[PDB]
């Protein structure tokens, strides 16, 4: 039985002084960076004279010296006629047959109908062409702006136009954005400039391999071109003679430090063997440079192989280091000091980054510290001006190769080097098709003399459209190449020294003040909760020692009575990835003692409710600091306790933090003395987000004023029992917060006990109904039905058409029916695929489903750790050999031995044949996969709904008017476009869902604590202006049938309403988050007299609702001569259960007509129904007797708008 | 149509152009059960027309047109109303339907 | 660019005429002018072959 997290996260190597410095300058502040960088890179008052008279001369030759640009000016072609124009010719020339695409041009494109002759758009790469037509990016396709600029400009212009834009497409995607097609034409194609003295390194384009069949054919491919590029070279060597750049995410699906010792184990040897290759022809291989999480990991390879001796006598070895980088001077002290151990004169490769808003983005999800990179431009100049002096001190040992399109930053080096040159002292680098009109005029005698390697990328249209956008991004506002073509910018601009610019800011090395650091994504309101980055070697020495401290803890839970602990039931609670480790003990509560809680509780309700709520949300502030404090050992626990990954429990953790500086700040927007606390809340809380939903909804009862029967479920009482300790320690009275664990029972005991003013749920539909009929038959003191937020399962699909990237596609699910082993309850279960691509992205999603690593979760290698429990596996298992039982392809992960001393489900892909395949939620992690023909995704859509749940919703598509089409077709209350459906980040995806899926309000928005009070208050931000029509048009009629008060009721009700609310939450770059308040559907009006149902009608309808009126009622005759558009929103009910689903009701009667009314609803089959009643009287006497609040539903979507591969926002941020 | 705006020439040609900016990404949602429904009676020729009488549409387009500085200028395209269909076979009478849901309108 | 260039003539035959003040006259002469400018971008964004008159 191996002890726990001794094998955590061992480092590949000890780390030697130099990574150790790497390390600590990851996140290091960028005032603290910039200093010496300033000081690395002055040079002498006559140098920078020399470089600025050297970068004009380069600029006014660049100035002195458009395909696209022609052809809008020739044909008089608007921005999106240029876009839709490359598109079509995109389409066209993916027709082989050079006379065939002629004979379809003359024949059947000039003559309109495009359409009928070209299962995928034509606009799927229209963000692209958009970027080459405008210089600018949108992240997804106005496709029937584009559709109808396509038949204007082939209308307007024909065949001569269509001739055109195919042959500048042509010439564009097979000779600018590609040297060549093949390895073959690229090096046909580049002797015309080795001739003139440039040389190349190919790039043939792979990157991020997402199965070991994409890697493989990275490898055949970078393996085949060596071939190539080594006979060409003929022998001229590493200088004067070709070379290859590699990506090593190419060459193994899991690149990453949490698999390190695949990486070792398995990339490693396969770059030994390109590198041997080169080694054998003496060409250059370079490792070009990735993510900064993956920085240190690449250093480890190179390490390797340059101390391999296999490799010796070959000086050909390359690597990239990105100056953009806080890491970059400390990266290449490491190097020049590993090419002085080696002997080997490392090819370095200084570029400034190509990831820069992706790792903005990125830094921001994961709440880290700090940037690994800079937020200012011109410090990203300085930094690469002072790495290339220190490499330029260093040229006997490396090989300095400065890529760079900027001539500020080339005539600075140039001048830097000074005369004394040779071939194979350093040299220049550009990229094709961009750098060469700058660069002629630096090779060659006549120039500078100095040589300049032409980065060459060579693939097709289709492998080079994938990442272009990032490459022409390399095009933004602060960007030389776009500024070099920008009238605005005079030269004087352009060759401004940064170095002198940055010594004589304000504040030298300050962060760009249009950039958030992860903690202040959300300003003024509240402190983000900041996570752990599990790519930093310290962060995972030190976690390593923490959570080994943590499993060393005796962890208990224990029924904590507000006087004191209790005596019960006491077990143990085992690790469910091996139940051989004891995480802890837990005592459960009696039935007696949970009955005598909610007593304490009771009579505690006004003391706690007497603590004004600024100190209450001071406990929660307070409560989240000591969480944050102590995330590595709640890390631990989490991780044992509830079979989660180390990423799974930071989420979790930083869940908590949120939720309860959420509902604090959201406290001291709207809490005041007369929203009075309902009385004792009950909260009920799942196992599989055992701290996060477990501390939502106690801080958030707590902090309205209610004190809090704590019931966590019974497979995770350790983990809540540490979070009630916390909120204790934070200030919350022992008889504010009582702690009772134990099973269903316990949490029955407490729904049912006489003083119970509430109820919050999380949990199963299944428990959800039993609680709701519990409560049908109870009323409040004041006669009234016992709120209930029950918060459940989800049949959670995502949409995918033939315009979404596969790659993305399949990482989004991989990781959002997978992830914690899919016990999310936003996990994917239904993937819908358009036929046209199923096969493939299927392919790829069964390979990336391989490549996970199942196991006990104390080790960071694992990617998806147990099911909670041997009757959870079970269960799930029960239901794939069911599916398999039908004849539904069925793939699983083969898993380790080690899994048998635990409870694991392998991840499993099962193909259905209709979603009707499919009853209530697996919660596990079981993929099932449909297809769907484009014509039929509005029935599909339909199919989704039609499951009755409505929690998370995915699509990937980049089509508008799909994104139009199924967001307002689709009825669930977590929407996520071009992104996984797992995102729940507090008050930026406030989280829940509709029918089967919850009754709302959403944890972690702003209507949830109105729910906890008597009186709710006014959220915040929370109004609309619009009025719905047919509570107009009703209010109209009531006047007409003078019912003049109610007519005045109704006016107010439509104002008062917030339908139609639409907003943007605060949240990460890269992202839009919008919360958007619709109608609930149908509500059920259960009225009493007429007044009553006048005033149902009234609030219902101004909340967008439809209605079914009780026919029992008897008021037929209250509703005669209805507009038809009043008349369209209504309907009669004799048989309620027969006109459902409904999702909401209102009830008007007395108490006892209230319990009755309450028993009949609940009864319904399918949804829980938020109902709210009231009395005739409370009706007259008070306008919010039915709360607008409950008659909206809330919807979340959250849009990946750097999912076309660059950020638009962050390209104006330099 | 309007005089001094995009559709007005169309008018005046015997087929009409797609205006500059004439599009919408909206698609009438009872546009979408008609053709739904189309499917389901096997009137497939029907119901591909009127899935492309919906993403032809341009209701819902919402445009702002350059003006003065200190003013917006809005320019929309919403359902006509009720149109009168006058049919004399059932298939021009779905593809009337079509034409006229994928509209907004009424008939 | 006619009516343009003649607009202060055109001004005056629309005041005795029509009973325009100047400014209205002014307004009167603009609208034409940026009808005939209007309808021949139009034209030039729209208008080919299959575009037959009526
Ligand atoms: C031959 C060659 C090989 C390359 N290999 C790689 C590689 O392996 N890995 C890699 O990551 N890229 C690589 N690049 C790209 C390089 O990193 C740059 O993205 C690109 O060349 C633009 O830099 P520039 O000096 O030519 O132009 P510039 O316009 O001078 O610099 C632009 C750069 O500034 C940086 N930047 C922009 N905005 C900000 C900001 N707000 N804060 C901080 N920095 C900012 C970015 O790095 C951006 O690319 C390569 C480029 C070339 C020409
Ligand atoms: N909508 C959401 O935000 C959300 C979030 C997380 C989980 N969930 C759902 O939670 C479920 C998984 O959690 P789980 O397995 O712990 O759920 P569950 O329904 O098994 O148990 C939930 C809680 O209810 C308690 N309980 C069981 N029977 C009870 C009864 N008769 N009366 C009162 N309480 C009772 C349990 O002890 C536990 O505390 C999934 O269905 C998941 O989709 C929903
Ligand atoms: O990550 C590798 C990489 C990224 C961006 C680039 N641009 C030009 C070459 C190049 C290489
Ligand atoms: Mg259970």
């Amino acid at each position: 039985a191996p002890a726990p997290f001794a094998d955590f996260a061992p480092p590949v190597r000890p780390q030697s002084t130099l990574r150790r410095a790497i390390t600590a300058a990851y996140r290091r502040p960028e005032t603290e960076c910039l200093p010496p960088l300033v000081e690395a890179a002055t040079q002498s008052k006559e140098i920078r004279d020399a470089a600025a008279s050297t970068a004009r001369k380069l600029i006014e030759a660049l100035r002195g010296k458009s395909g696209v640009e022609g052809l809008v000016q020739e044909y008089s072609l608007s921005s999106q006629e240029g876009v839709a124009l490359m598109c079509l010719a995109e389409a066209l020339l993916r027709i082989p047959d050079t006379a065939t695409r002629d004979a379809l041009i003359r024949d059947k494109i000039a003559d309109g109908n495009w359409k009928s002759h070209l299962s995928r758009s034509l606009f799927v790469n229209a963000a692209t062409w958009g970027l080459v037509v405008t210089g600018k990016l949108t992240s997804t396709v106005n496709d029937r702006s584009l559709a109808a600029a396509l038949t204007r400009l082939i209308s307007r212009c024909g065949e001569p136009v269509i001739r055109r834009g195919v042959d500048m497409a042509m010439r564009m995607m097979g000779e600018q954005f590609v040297t060549g097609e093949t390895i073959r034409e690229a090096l046909k194609r580049s002797k015309e400039l080795e001739e003139k003295g440039f040389s190349y390194s190919y790039d043939m384009l792979g990157e991020a391999a997402t199965t070991a069949a994409d890697a493989e054919r990275y490898y055949r491919d970078y393996e085949s071109a060596i071939h190539a590029i080594g006979k060409a070279s003929a022998g001229r060597g590493i200088y004067e003679g070709p070379g290859i750049s590699i990506k090593l995410s190419a060459l193994h699906p899991r690149y990453s430090r949490a698999q390190a010792a695949r990486v070792m184990g398995e990339l490693l040897p396969r770059v030994k063997a390109l590198a041997l290759l080169a080694k054998n022809y003496d060409i250059g291989l370079n490792i070009d440079a990735e993510e900064a999480d993956r920085l240190e990991l690449s250093l480890d390879l190179l390490e390797v192989l340059c101390l391999d001796g296999d490799l010796s006598g070959w000086n050909g070895m390359g690597f990239v280091v990105q100056a953009y980088g806080k890491r970059c001077p400390f990266v290449l002290d490491f190097i020049i000091d590993l090419a002085r151990r080696s002997g080997r004169r490392i090819m370095v490769r200084l570029v400034k980054g190509a990831y820069w808003d992706a790792e903005i983005k990125r830094a921001q999800l994961d709440g880290l510290a700090d940037f690994p990179v800079f937020t200012r431009k011109i410090h990203t100049d300085v930094s690469y001006i002072a790495c290339a002096a220190k490499l330029l001190a260093a040229t006997d040992v490396v090989f300095p190769q400065f890529a760079t399109h900027n001539a500020q930053t080339l005539a600075a080096i140039y001048h830097m080097a000074g005369k004394d040159f040779h071939v194979g002292k350093y040299e220049f680098q550009c990229l094709h098709g961009m750098g060469e009109p700058l660069y002629e005029e630096v090779v060659g005698r006549g120039k500078l003399d100095r040589p300049c390697r032409i980065y060459a990328p060579v693939g097709t249209h289709e492998t080079l459209l994938a990442y272009l956008v990032r490459r022409l991004l390399e095009g933004a506002n602060s960007s030389f190449v776009h500024r070099i073509n920008d009238p605005k910018v005079s030269i004087d601009e352009l060759i401004a020294d940064p170095v002198e610019v940055v010594r004589a800011m304000p504040v030298v090395g300050a962060k760009h003040d249009r950039i958030a650091l992860p903690a202040e994504l959300f300003g003024d309101a509240r402190t983000n909760s900041a996570g752990l980055d599990l790519s930093n070697e310290e962060t995972l020495a030190s976690l390593t020692e923490a959570l080994r401290e943590s499993a060393a803890m005796k962890w208990t839970a224990l029924p904590q009575l507000a006087t004191g602990p209790a005596a019960g039931e006491t077990r143990t609670v085992l690790n469910p990835g091996d139940h051989r480790d004891v995480v802890g003990s837990v005592t459960e509560t009696s039935e007696e003692d949970a009955r005598r809680a909610v007593r304490l509780a009771a009579d505690a309700a006004p003391d706690w409710a007497a603590v004004p709520p600024s100190e209450r949300a001071a406990c929660l502030d307070r409560a989240a600091e000591l969480m944050q404090a102590r995330m590595p050992t709640l890390l631990g626990l989490i991780i044992r306790e509830a079979g989660k990954s180390a990423l799974n429990a930071i989420a979790e953790v930083r869940e908590a933090i949120d939720f309860l500086r959420y509902y604090a700040e959201q406290t001291r927007r709207t809490l005041g003395p007369g929203h009075g606390p309902l009385g004792p809340i009950v909260c009920i809380s799942p196992w599989n987000f055992p701290l996060a939903i477990f501390t939502g909804q106690i801080a958030a009862a707590l902090v309205a004023g209610n004190p809090v029967l704590a019931k966590p479920a019974e497979e995770t009482p350790l983990i809540a029992a540490e979070g009630v300790r916390i909120l204790r320690e934070a200030g919350i009275p022992a008889s504010a917060l009582q702690l009772l664990p134990g099973d269903g029972r316990v949490g029955a005991a407490l729904v049912a006990a006489a003083e119970t003013a509430g109820v919050m749920f999380t949990g199963s539909t299944e428990v959800a109904r039993l609680i709701q009929a519990q409560l049908a038959d109870r009323l409040s003191p004041a006669g009234r039905p016992i709120p209930l937020i029950a918060e459940t399962g989800g049949q959670n699909a995502m949409i995918v058409d033939s315009s979404a990237l596969a790659e993305q596609v399949v990482g989004d699910v991989i990781t959002s029916a997978f992830d914690s082993a899919g016990q999310r309850c936003s996990a994917l279960r239904v993937l819908c695929l358009q036929e046209d691509v199923a096969d493939r992205i299927l392919t790829m999603l069964k390979g990336a489903l391989h490549e996970l690593h199942i196991g006990r979760t104390d080790r960071l290698s694992v990617d998806v750790g147990p099911v909670i429990t041997s009757e959870a596996k079970d269960n799930i298992e029960k239901h794939i050999e069911r599916m398999r039982g039908l004849g539904r392809k069925v793939e699983q992960i083969g898993l380790a031995s080690e899994t048998g001393v635990g409870t694991f489900v392998p991840p499993t892909i099962i193909e259905l044949e209709k979603l009707s395949d499919l009853q209530r939620e697996v919660f596990g992690p079981v993929l099932h996969v449909i297809r769907y023909r484009r014509d039929d995704l509005d029935r599909l859509v339909d199919d989704v709904n039609a499951t009755g749940y409505g929690l998370t919703f995915g699509l990937h598509t980049r089509l508008d008017e799909t994104i139009a089409h199924v967001t307002s077709r689709i009825k669930a209350g977590n929407l996520y476009i071009n992104r996984n459906i797992i995102g729940a980040v507090v008050g930026v995806q406030p989280f829940g869902g509709r029918g089967l899926s919850g009754t709302g309000p959403k944890a972690g928005g702003p209507l949830y604590l109105g729910r906890l009070v008597t009186t709710a208050p006014v959220p915040p931000q929370h109004s609309s202006v619009h009025t719905d029509p047919v509570l107009l048009d009703f209010a109209k009629w009531l006047d007409g049938k003078g019912a003049r008060a109610e007519a005045e009721a109704a006016r107010n009700a439509g104002s008062s309403s917030a339908l139609g609310l639409d907003l943007e939450l605060p949240g990460p770059v890269g992202e839009r988050n919008l919360y958007t308040l619709h109608a609930r559907g149908r509500i059920l009006l259960v009225p009493a007299t007429e007044s009553g149902l006048y005033h149902q009608l009234a609030a219902a309808l101004a909340t967008g609702n439809s209605v079914a009126i009780d026919a029992a009622s008897g008021l037929q005759a209250s509703l005669k001569n209805l507009p038809q558009t009043v008349g369209l929103r209504v309907s009669w009910s004799k048989d309620w259960a027969a006109d459902g689903p409904f999702a909401g009701a209102l009830v008007e009667g007395d108490a006892e007509r209230i319990r009755a009314v309450n028993k009949a609803i609940a009864a319904l089959p399918g949804p829980l129904l938020l109902v709210q009643a009231a009395s005739s009287g409370e009706i007259a006497r008070n306008p919010d007797a039915y709360c607008l609040n409950w008659l909206v539903e809330e919807v979340s979507a959250s849009i990946n708008t750097a999912a076309a591969g660059g950020n638009a926002s962050l390209m104006a941020i330099g």
